[PDB]
């Protein structure tokens, strides 16, 4: 054998409710009462939720159950609160102490608001160019959805050259964060007059700019 | 409990021997040794390659071992090959309802020569302060393998509360970036010594210190 069997993905709004069904067969999944259910936010390890059909550990909110009906087992999600962005998980003993596993399910859902990146630009800094080094990093958070665009701004002209953005990273919340960087050196930062962080999300357009004018 | 602590990254060559360690909340292990080694590729099955510290379960390579006499567990990759790349995890099961995974180890098979990170901590920039905001943020860059553990702490203890982590993202000269981030009032910031920023890699290890000031 191999698996059990789960669908891809499960789009379940605010309240709406969502409901998971975990399959394999009666060697595993009707013969023994074992359906486990774990939670793996991306690239995040799994938190045991269920456990013994439908046991719950200390610390699995209220309002994940599970259900079973012969080989057929099921996780129910009530009526989501979108923190619950992850990929599912369901797993069944077959005895000879061997377990196998669900394919997992992606958990979609809609009603999250839309965020405006809270956008910071920084200075170098002090120690940073003691050694004769200047990087200037572009900090983007607490957007949703993630998409964003990070251009800079070399004086009223653009740049690419020195640039490296990272692509956006769920938070604790359906919120980003996306962290470029421009990597130059002393005698480019004093070398002009500004330099500006431009970030396009979903329409709107957030511009930051660092005058070399302030401390250390 | 919560967390057994496992290595950032475990990289190796083919045919290398790659060893990973899950060390944990002492208060436990010993009269524990029902530690399971788990595996899992680019969103492919999390399937269990070992369980009961050192037992491998049928469909299964000799190639992994299991250890755990000491106090860790350690699995270890004798002879790598290719389809070994996947992110391991040990876990250790507590009273019926308490489930412990670990932190879980990306395991690579360097497709380059390798890159210690570049950690550059920014302090709260002067206009942010002049918004009554303080963000300080760590930059980590030109790493590989794109794993990394961010510690923060405050003049000794750990900063656990306001801080959010970024994904390691490839980046043009086939290195990798993150970043972290810390929120805080002003006061939070200047009623402390220091606030290091500290990324584990592999066993290499940068600790990166910004003191506040008053830049005026």
């Amino acid at each position: 054998p191999s698996a059990l069997t789960q669908p891809p993905s499960a789009s379940g709004s605010l309240g709406q409710s969502v409901t998971i069904s975990c399959t394999g067969t009666s060697s595993d999944v009707g013969g023994y009462n074992y359906v486990s259910w774990y939670q793996q936010h991306a690239g995040k390890a799994p938190k045991v939720i269920i456990y013994e059909v439908n046991k719950r550990p200390s610390g699995v909110p209220d309002r994940f159950s599970g259900s079973k009906s012969g080989n057929t087992a099921s996780l129910t999600v009530s009526g989501l609160q979108a923190e619950d962005e992850a990929d599912y998980y369901c797993s069944s003993y077959e005895g000879s102490d061997n377990f196998v596993f669900g394919t997992g399910t992606k958990v979609t859902v809609l009603g999250q608001p839309k965020a405006n990146p809270t956008v910071t630009l920084f200075p170098p800094s002090s120690e940073e160019l003691q050694a004769n080094k200047a990087t200037l990093v572009c900090l983007i958070s607490d957007f949703y959805p993630g998409a964003v665009t990070v251009a800079w701004k070399a004086d009223g002209s653009p740049v690419k050259a020195g640039v490296e953005t990272t692509k956006p990273s769920k938070q604790s919340n359906n919120k980003y964060a996306a962290s470029s960087y421009l990597s130059l050196t002393p005698e480019q930062w004093k070398s002009h007059r500004s330099y500006s962080c431009q970030v396009t999300h979903e329409g709107s357009t957030v511009e930051k700019t660092v005058a070399p004018t302030e401390c250390s």
